[PDB]
């Protein structure tokens, strides 16, 4: 099974480049990343940034999370992120994506030791 910091790093990191390059970047990386198996993955995010720099707003600003855990942790400086969300087309196996780049704050869910990211709460 999947750890579930591993888990992140499949679905939140990709620190190869600076932003998404074209439309097509989220059908290529939801392909990728195995997130397109036996379900299309309504809703990912990736994170631009190198992963030093995501494991650290574990250590920052501490906020509560949707559900109501108080173990997110939002991120001080803003950073470059793509999200990933199906179309009206979009239907398995024929798994379609819409790409929209932006430069947010994130905020993470963290546990274990070390105190690293399981869970991408929102973007800010
Ligand atoms: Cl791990
Ligand atoms: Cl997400
Ligand atoms: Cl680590
Ligand atoms: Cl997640």
């Amino acid at each position: 099974k999947e750890t579930a910091a591993a888990k992140f790093e499949r679905q939140h990191m990709d620190s190869s480049t600076s932003a998404a390059s074209s439309s097509n970047y989220c059908n290529q990386m939801m392909k990728s990343r195995n997130l397109t198996k036996d379900r299309c993955k309504p809703v990912n995010t990736f994170a631009h940034e190198s992963l030093a720099d995501v494991q650290a707003v574990c250590s920052q600003k501490n906020v509560a999370c949707k559900n109501g855990q108080t173990n997110c942790y939002q991120s001080y400086s803003t950073m470059s992120i793509t999200d990933c969300r199906e179309t009206g087309s979009s239907k398995y196996p024929n798994c379609a994506y819409k790409t929209t780049q932006a430069n947010k704050h994130i905020i993470v869910a963290c546990e274990g030791n070390p105190y690293v990211p399981v869970h991408f709460d929102a973007s800010v």
